C-alpha cells in the first residue's frame, strides 16, 4: 500500500494519517461540504469533496468513496469507524473493483451480523457486571495474537465516557485465559485484522462471550500505551500481505493507561449535545506519556451532522494510582472557551472515592449520579482579587499597544500607575459572582502594588502578565501567596484556569449598552390600525400606518409590553408629535 | 501524595518539583522575603512567604512550615537537605498533626544522632 484513502473524518482520520506519513504512505481523505476547513483536510496530501453536509450524502455513500479511490489511484481504503466500517457490501464492492479493503474479508463480516450465527460458530470452538474487551489481531497466513484486555464498564446512556487500558481487578491467569479464548473465537470465524472480542464478567471471574467487533476501533490508543505496539502500522502491513510482526510471546504489559473522552455537551440537562464555535482551545503539555488526539482546532465549530466529540486525552503511568493522578492533573489543563463541555464531569468521575478504590461496574455513574453533577460554588475573595487584577492588567495591555503606535513614545501618562498628586487613587469596580454582585475597592499604591478591599478584608495584590506561546497567563501574589492562572477574557466573562479548578467571573454590563410611546412623524391621516388593547407586540412591530402628504409611514415599536389604549381610530387625522398608542 | 510542600529553596526545590510535575503532583514552596523572585517560586504552583531573610526565621522554623502545609492542604512535606532534613522533632510533629513526612520515621532518626548508638546497632548486625 503506497497510497491509502481514508473514508472518515476528524480524530480517526488524523490518527491514521500520522502513521501513514511516518511510514511513507500517501494519504487521501474526503471532506464533504461540511469539513472543508477541518483538521484532516490539511493533514492529507489530497482530498476530494463529495456533497451535502449530512453523512448520508458524503461518508455513508458507497459509490462516491470508490470514485475518489479510483481517480486518486488509491491502492487501499481504510473505513475507520462509524461509517462504512461494518458495511459488508462495501468490502465486497472494493474486492470486485480491485481495491484493497483494510479490514476483515466480507466472509468474516457477513457471518457476524446475526448474533445467533456468531454465538454458534464460536461456541463450537470452545449484579455489578463489567465489560472487558480483549483484542485479537490476525493475518492472512493463519496467525493470530492477543493484546491485553481493557475495562470498558464506565458508561452513561450506553456511551463510553472513560476507559482503563490494562483491565484492573483480574489476575494474570485471567489475562492468559482471555487471550486464548479470544484467539479461538477469532479463528472460529476466520477473522483477519484488528478486532475486539467482548466478554462480560461477574465478581468471580466467570467470563462469558457476548459480542465481537470487526473493525479497528477508536479505543485502541489506550492499550498501545501499555503494550508498546502500533496497531495502525500492523493493520497496513497485513493488508499488504505481510505476517504479524510481533508474536504473542513478545507482547508486554507495563503500567496503566486511561482515556478520557471530551464531548461538546451540557451535562446539566442529562447530557444533550451542543454545537457551537470554540474560541479558545488549549491542550495539556506534550509528553511521551501524555498522548493528545484532537480533531478540532481553535476557530473551528462543532457541527450537528456528526459526532460531537472534541478530543481524547490518553495518559500512561507506572501504576494505576499514578495514572489517575496524571489523568486529572493533565485534564485540568485542557481549556475550552465558547461552549459547554463535560470536563467537570470527567474530573468528578475520576476523582471519586469509589472509583479510585476500584468499585467499577456498569452502573457506577447512575448509582452515584447525584455526586457527579455538582452545583456552582461561590468564588473566594482571593479569586475575585485575581479577576480584578487580570482586568486591570488587560486594560494596561490595551494602553501599551496604543502607545506602541503613538508618535509620543516613552512619555508619561502611558504607565497605568494611577498616580494622583499628593493623594491616592481608589477604583471602585463591581464583579458579578454567579448571581451576586461584589464591590471591590482597588487602591493604587506607589510601588505598583494594589490594595483590594472586598467587603471589609484588604488583600495586598501584586502581579503581571506573561506569555507562553499563544496563551496569556496571569502571575499573582496575594498576601504573600503566589499563584499562576491562565487569563482569558471573552466579551464579559473572565476565565481563570488554575490547577485547583476553573472560575468564571462576569463583568456587569451597564444599562446604556444593553437598552437597544411612539410618535407621529408628520400630520397625516391613518390608513390601517393594527393592534388593540389586550394585545402584545415585540420590538420591531407594525402598530399603525399613516399617510402624510402622500408618503406611507409605518410606525414601529422601540418599546415593548402590552398596549393599554389606541388613541386614534383608522381614518382620523393625527398631528405632528402626537401620541399614538400607550403602554401602561 | 497529590500535593507536596517542599520546605526548601534553590536547586533542590526545583529538582523535586520537576519530578512532581512529571508525575502529576502539585507543588507548594516557601520563599521568605529573600527568595521572592527566586527560581522555585515561579516553578511552584503556589508558594507562601514566611518572614525575615535569615534562615532561622524562614526555613528552620517548625511551626511556619506546618502552618503552610495546613493552609495549602498539602498531604506530604519534603524537607530536602540542610534545614529540617535531620530534625527529628519536626518528623514527630508532622506525624502528630497528620502530615506525611517524606523521609525516615522519627524512630530511625533519633537513634542516629549519637554516633556510638548507631555504631553498636550496626556492629551487632555484622
Amino acid at each position: 500500500i503506497t497510497k491509502v484513502l481514508i473514508a472518515n473524518r476528524g480524530e480517526i482520520a488524523c490518527r491514521v494519517m500520522r502513521t501513514a506519513k511516518k511510514l511513507g504512505v500517501q494519504t487521501v481523505a474526503v471532506y464533504s461540504e461540511a469539513d472543508r476547513n477541518s483538521m484532516h483536510v490539511d493533514m492529507a496530501d489530497e482530498a476530494y469533496s463529495i456533497g451535502p453536509a449530512p453523512s448520508q450524502q458524503s461518508y455513508l455513500s458507497m459509490e462516491k468513496i470508490i470514485q475518489v479511490a479510483k481517480t486518486s489511484a488509491a491502492q487501499a481504503i481504510h473505513p475507520g469507524c462509524g461509517f462504512l466500517s461494518e458495511n459488508m457490501e462495501f468490502a465486497e464492492l472494493c474486492k470486485q473493483e480491485g481495491i484493497i479493503f483494510i479490514g476483515p474479508p466480507p466472509s468474516a463480516i457477513r457471518d457476524m451480523g446475526i448474533k445467533s450465527t456468531s454465538k454458534s460458530i464460536m461456541a463450537a470452538a470452545g449484579d455489578t457486571p463489567r465489560h472487558v474487551e480483549v483484542q485479537v489481531f490476525g493475518d492472512h497466513h493463519g496467525n493470530a495474537v492477543y493484546l491485553f484486555e481493557r475495562d470498558c464498564s464506565v458508561q452513561r446512556r450506553h456511551q463510553k465516557i472513560i476507559e482503563e487500558a490494562p483491565a484492573p481487578g483480574i489476575k494474570s491467569e485471567v489475562r492468559k485465559k482471555l487471550g486464548e479464548a479470544a484467539v479461538r473465537a477469532a479463528k472460529a470465524v476466520n477473522y483477519v485484522g484488528a478486532g475486539t472480542v467482548e466478554f462480560i464478567m461477574d465478581s468471580k471471574h466467570n467470563f462469558c462471550f457476548m459480542e465481537m467487533n470487526t473493525r479497528l476501533q477508536v479505543e485502541h490508543p489506550v492499550t498501545e500505551m501499555i503494550t508498546g505496539t502500533d496497531l495502525v502500522e500492523w493493520q497496513l502491513r497485513i493488508a499488504a500481505g505481510e505476517k504479524i510482526p510481533l508474536s504473542q510471546e513478545e507482547i508486554t504489559l507495563q503500567g496503566h493507561a486511561f482515556e478520557a473522552r471530551i464531548y461538546a455537551e451540557d451535562p446539566s440537562n442529562n447530557f444533550m449535545p451542543v454545537a457551537g464555535p470554540l474560541v479558545h482551545l488549549s491542550t495539556p503539555r506534550a509528553d511521551p506519556s501524555t498522548r493528545i488526539e484532537t480533531g478540532v482546532r481553535q476557530g473551528d465549530e462543532v457541527s450537528v451532522h456528526y459526532d460531537p466529540m472534541i478530543a481524547k486525552l490518553v495518559v500512561w503511568a507506572a501504576d494505576r494510582q499514578a495514572a489517575l493522578t496524571k489523568l486529572r492533573y493533565s485534564l485540568r489543563q485542557y481549556n475550552i472557551v465558547g461552549l459547554h463541555t463535560n470536563i467537570d464531569f470527567l474530573l468528578n468521575l475520576s476523582g471519586h472515592p469509589e472509583f479510585e478504590a476500584g468499585n467499577v461496574h456498569t452502573d457506577f455513574i447512575p448509582q452515584h449520579h447525584k455526586q457527579l453533577l455538582l452545583s456552582r460554588k461561590a468564588a473566594a475573595k482571593e479569586s475575585l482579587c485575581q479577576a480584578a487584577l487580570g482586568l486591570i492588567l488587560k486594560e494596561k495591555a490595551m494602553t501599551d499597544t496604543f502607545t506602541l503606535q503613538a508618535h509620543d513614545q516613552f512619555s508619561p501618562f502611558s504607565s497605568s500607575s494611577g498616580r494622583r498628586l499628593n493623594i491616592s487613587y481608589t477604583r471602585n469596580m463591581t464583579l458579578k459572582d454567579g448571581k451576586n454582585n461584589v464591590a471591590i475597592a482597588v487602591t493604587y499604591n506607589h510601588d505598583g502594588s494594589y490594595s483590594m478591599q472586598i467587603e471589609d478584608k484588604t488583600f495586598q495584590v501584586l502581579g503581571n502578565l506573561y506569555s507562553e506561546g499563544d496563551c496569556t497567563y496571569l502571575k499573582c501574589s496575594v498576601n504573600g501567596v503566589a499563584s499562576k492562572a491562565k487569563l482569558i477574557i471573552l466579551e464579559n466573562t473572565i476565565y481563570l484556569f488554575s490547577k485547583e479548578g476553573s472560575i468564571e467571573i462576569d463583568i456587569p454590563v451597564p444599562k446604556y449598552l444593553s437598552s437597544v410611546g411612539p410618535l407621529a412623524p408628520m400630520t397625516g391621516t391613518i390608513e390601517k390600525v393594527f393592534v388593540k388593547a389586550g394585545d402584545k407586540v415585540k420590538a420591531g412591530d407594525s402598530l399603525m400606518v399613516m399617510i402624510a402628504m402622500k408618503m406611507e409611514h409605518t410606525i414601529k415599536s422601540p418599546k415593548d409590553g402590552t398596549v393599554k389604549k389606541v388613541f386614534y381610530r383608522e381614518g382620523a387625522q393625527a398631528n405632528r408629535h402626537t401620541p399614538l398608542v400607550e403602554f401602561e
